[PDB]
C-alpha cells in the first residue's frame, strides 16, 4: 500500500563536525580503538540500567540479561556492537549524539594537531566519534523503556538523520551498525577482533560475546 514516515535531518555541532572532518580526513596509527571506546560506551550503559532497575524492578520487562554481542558481517563489510543497556529516547539521541556542544571537542583536536594518539579520545568524552576512524557511515538503533524505538544515522559531511525505527525491534538497549571502509575490513576477522578485546576491553563487567558466521 506504500508507507509514509517521517524523517528529521540535524546538523552537527560546529566543533564536532570539524572534529569528525579531522578524524575522517587525516591518517591515525592507533585506529583499533574505536572499539574500546564503543564497548566503554555499552558498559556505561547497562550500569545505568542495572542501578535504575535496584529502585525499580520493572526496568528489566524489557530484557534481564545485561550483556553486549559483537557481530562482523563479511558480505554486508558492517560491524555491529549491540547492548541490553538503559538505551537513548529520541532526545537522547539528538542531544548526546551530534546537537549539543561537548566541553572536551577543542581541547582534543588541539591535541591531535600536536600529535597526540587518537586513543587520547576516551578522556575528552567524545570517544564515539572514534567509529568513523574506520566506517564510512554509523547506523545506531536504540529503544529506551520511555520511548518508542528509534534510527539514527550519518555519513557525516555534517548532518545526521533521526527516525523511528519500523525495523526489527530490540527490547532495550542500543545497536551500532558500522558500514567499514574498504581498507577496514581487518576489524571484521574473529582472531583481529579478539585481539582487540583482550588488548583494551578486559575489564568489562558484564559478558561479552562475538558471533562469527
Amino acid at each position: 500500500p506504500m508507507e509514509e514516515e517521517e524523517v528529521e535531518t540535524f546538523a552537527f555541532q560546529a566543533e564536532i563536525a570539524q572534529l569528525m572532518s579531522l578524524i575522517i580526513n587525516t591518517f591515525y596509527s592507533n585506529k583499533e580503538i574505536f572499539l574500546r571506546e564503543l564497548i566503554s560506551n555499552s558498559s556505561d550503559a547497562l550500569d545505568k540500567i542495572r542501578y535504575e532497575t535496584l529502585t525499580d524492578p520493572s526496568k528489566l520487562d524489557s530484557g534481564k540479561e545485561l550483556h553486549i554481542n559483537l557481530i562482523p558481517n563479511k558480505q554486508d563489510r558492517t560491524l555491529t556492537i549491540v547492548d541490553t543497556g538503559i538505551g537513548m529516547t529520541k532526545a537522547d539521541l539528538i542531544n548526546n549524539l551530534g546537537t549539543i556542544a561537548k566541553s572536551g571537542t577543542k581541547a582534543f583536536m588541539e591535541a591531535l594537531q600536536a600529535g597526540a594518539d587518537i586513543s587520547m579520545i576516551g578522556q575528552f568524552g567524545v570517544g564515539f566519534y572514534s567509529a568513523y576512524l574506520v566506517a564510512e557511515k554509523v547506523t545506531v538503533i536504540t529503544k529506551h523503556n520511555d520511548d518508542e524505538q528509534y534510527a539514527w544515522e550519518s555519513s557525516a559531511g555534517g548532518s545526521f538523520t533521526v527516525r523511528t525505527d519500523t525495523g526489527e525491534p530490540m527490547g532495550r538497549g542500543t545497536k551500532v551498525i558500522l558500514h567499514l571502509k574498504e581498507d577496514q575490513t581487518e576489524y571484521l576477522e574473529e582472531r583481529r577482533i579478539k585481539e582487540i578485546v583482550k588488548k583494551h576491553s578486559q575489564f568489562i563487567g558484564y559478558p561479552i560475546t562475538l558471533f562469527v558466521e
